[PDB]
C-alpha cells in the first residue's frame, strides 16, 4: 500500500524500508546539494528506517562503509544522508538502520555525523550545517584535512585570534 | 572487455567480480537443484572472486548471513552456490569475497559449508555432496535438525548398527 | 620504555596502546565521576590509541559494545571514556581503535558520543557536557529515555515555552 | 559451583562460559601439541561455550580472528583448539560462541577449520587430522601455501601419480 524509496520491490515499507510518505529528497538551497527530509515527526530514540543497498569493494560519494573494506552503494536513500557536526540521525552500519538522535520535526533535514561511519571520504568539503561546534571541515574519522582545508582552516584561525 | 555474472554495470569484472568466462550456473543431475560451476583451474589459496548482492534484513533462500540481523541477497552468484560438508571454497562474508580452500579443477562445482556463515537456513535438506563424512542431513551451525531430519538420521543410524 | 595504561604486558605503549604518560584518569568536579584525561596535544585525524580488554557477553557500566550481542570490558581505558553530545574522539569498535575528532588541546577531557556504539547504555543519566546542544538526557541510540528522562526532559521544555 | 576454564571471574560457567568439568586440555600423542578436549556428549547444533580473551591487532600463535584488523588473543580455550579437516564444532567469531556442528561424544578432541575463520596463520603446518579428505598442509583461507608446504604437497602428489 505504501510506495518505497528503493525501487526493489523486496524491500516492502511495511517490514521498515523508507516510504515517500515519509522521506523526500529535496535540493538545498544552502551548498550542501540534495539530501533528505523527513516528512513526519520522529521522537528521539525510533527506528526511522531499515537501510539498503549493493555491496561493493570501493569507496564512493554515495557509499557508506560497512566494515574495513566493503562499503554499501546507496544513492537512492542513506547516500543522500547530509552531514553534520551535531548530528539528529545515526546510521547503524552493522543492523543497517536509521534511528533517531534526537526529536526531529516534520520537514527537518536528516543529518549524520560522517566520521561516525567513514574512515576516508570519496571527498572533503566546507560544512555548511551551521552548528556552533562546526568542524568548518569534514573529513573522514581517519583521514587529515588535505591542503586546501588545512588553508580554510587556518584562514578561521587567524580571524578567531 | 569480460562480461560479469552481476547485471549491475558498478561491478566490473577487470575489479575482481565474476566473469561469466569463468562461471556458470548450471542444473545438477543429482538433486541438488542448480549450482555455480567454475570454468577454469584454481591453485588453492587464491581470491576466486568478488562478491556482492542487496542488503536485506530477512533470511531468504538466497541469501547469506552477513551478521546478526543483515543477510545478503545475492539470488545471480553466491546464492548459488551448493553446500558439501567436505568444501573446495570459502566465502568470507567479512571481506565480500570467494577464496579456493583447495586446488580445484575446471568444470567442478563450487561447495561452501552452509553451516560455515548461516546460523539458521531457510530449510534443511539431505544432503548430496558425497563426501565421506556427510553429515547427510544440513542445517544452519546453530541449528537442530527438525523432526524430519531427525527421523532420517535415525534411520542412517540403525542401518549403521 | 614507556609504561602502559593497560596491565597487561602483551599490550605494548611502541604499538600504539595508552601511556601513562599520555593519558589520565582523574575524577571530574562536575558531577561526571572519574573519566580519561589527555596529557599531550593530538591534531584532529589522528590516531590516539589502540584499544583493548575482555570480550564478555554482557552490557556493564565500563563495556562498549562490539556487534549486536558481544561486548568489550574495559574499564582500564575505555570504558572510562566520558560522554559528550559534541565529541572530540571517535572509538572506532571494529579497529578497536579511538582518533581525534578535532584539535585536542592537552589537559582536555576524551568523549565520546556513546550513542555512537551503543544501542542501549547500563544506566541512562542527565548530561553534564556543557555543550550548546545537549540531548540533556543520555541514552543508547536505540533506546528511550525511560521515565526519570522524559519527565526531567518535559521539565527542560515547559522552561523553553 | 562450577569451576571456569577461564580464570577471570567475570567469565560465569552459569552464563555459558567453559567449565573444567566439560573441557580439558591434554596432550596430543600424535603431534598436534596440546588441544582441547570435551569430557561430556554434545548432540550437533548446540552451544557448546561462550568464547573470550584479550583484543590485539596482532596476529599471534593462540589468537584468533575477529576481523580484517582484529584478533581475539585466548589461550586458554579457543586457540588451543585444534585443526581439523572436517571439522566437528565451528568457532563463531561474531557472536563469540562454540558450536556443535556434529554429534560428538565424550573424550573426543574438538576441531574446527582454521581456514573458516583465518586468512593468515601465525605459522603453516602438516596435518595431521587423518581425514580422508586432509588439505595435508594447513593455511588461512586467504594463504599460500610457502615453499615447505609446496614440496611436501608435490611428494604426495607423485605418489598420487
Ligand atoms: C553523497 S553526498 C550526499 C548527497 C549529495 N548532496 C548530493 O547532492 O548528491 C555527500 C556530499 O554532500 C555534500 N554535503 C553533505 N553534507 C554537507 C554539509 N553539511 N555541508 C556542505 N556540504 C555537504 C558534500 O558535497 C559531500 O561531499
Ligand atoms: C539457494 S540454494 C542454492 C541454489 C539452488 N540449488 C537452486 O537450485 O536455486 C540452497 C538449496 O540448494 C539445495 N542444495 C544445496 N546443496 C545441496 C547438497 N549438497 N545436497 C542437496 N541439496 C543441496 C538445497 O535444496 C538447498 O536448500
Ligand atoms: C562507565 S562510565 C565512564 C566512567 C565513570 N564516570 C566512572 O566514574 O567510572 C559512564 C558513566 O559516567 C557518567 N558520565 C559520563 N559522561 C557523562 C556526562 N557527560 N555527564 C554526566 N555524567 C556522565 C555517567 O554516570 C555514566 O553512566
Ligand atoms: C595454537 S595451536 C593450538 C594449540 C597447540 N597445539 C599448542 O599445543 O599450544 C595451533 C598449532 O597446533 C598444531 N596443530 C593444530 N592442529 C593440528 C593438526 N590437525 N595437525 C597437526 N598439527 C596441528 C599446529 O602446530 C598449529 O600451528
Ligand atoms: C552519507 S554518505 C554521503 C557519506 C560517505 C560518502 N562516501 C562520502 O564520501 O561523502
Ligand atoms: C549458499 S546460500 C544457498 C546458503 C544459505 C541460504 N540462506 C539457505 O537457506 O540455503
Ligand atoms: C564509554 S562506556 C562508559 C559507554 C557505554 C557503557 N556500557 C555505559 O553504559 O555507559
Ligand atoms: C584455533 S587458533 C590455533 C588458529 C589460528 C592461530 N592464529 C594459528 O596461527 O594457528
Amino acid at each position: 500500500q505504501r510506495t518505497g524509496i528503493y525501487p526493489s520491490s523486496d524491500l516492502k515499507v511495511e517490514d521498515g524500508y523508507p516510504s515517500s510518505d515519509t522521506f523526500q529528497i529535496i535540493q538545498t538551497q544552502d551548498g550542501r546539494g540534495a539530501g533528505v527530509r523527513v516528512l513526519k515527526t520522529f521522537a528521539r530514540g525510533r527506528r526511522m528506517a531499515r537501510v539498503s543497498g549493493q555491496i561493493t569493494a570501493f569507496c564512493r560519494l554515495h557509499t557508506l562503509q560497512i566494515n574495513a573494506h566493503t562499503h554499501l552503494y546507496d544513492p537512492h536513500f542513506s547516500g543522500l544522508l547530509l552531514h553534520s557536526c551535531v548530528p539528529n540521525v545515526r546510521l547503524d552500519m552493522a543492523g543497517f538502520e536509521l534511528w533517531s538522535l534526537r526529536d526531529i520535526a516534520a520537514g527537518e533535514m536528516l543529518t549524520m555525523d560522517y566520521a561516525s561511519t567513514e574512515d576516508v571520504l570519496m571527498r572533503q568539503f566546507e560544512c555548511h550545517c551551521g552548528a556552533p561546534n562546526c568542524r568548518r571541515w569534514i573529513t573522514g574519522a581517519k583521514e587529515l584535512p588535505n591542503d586546501i582545508g588545512q588553508a580554510l582552516l587556518a584562514g578561521l584561525r587567524a580571524a578567531a585570534l
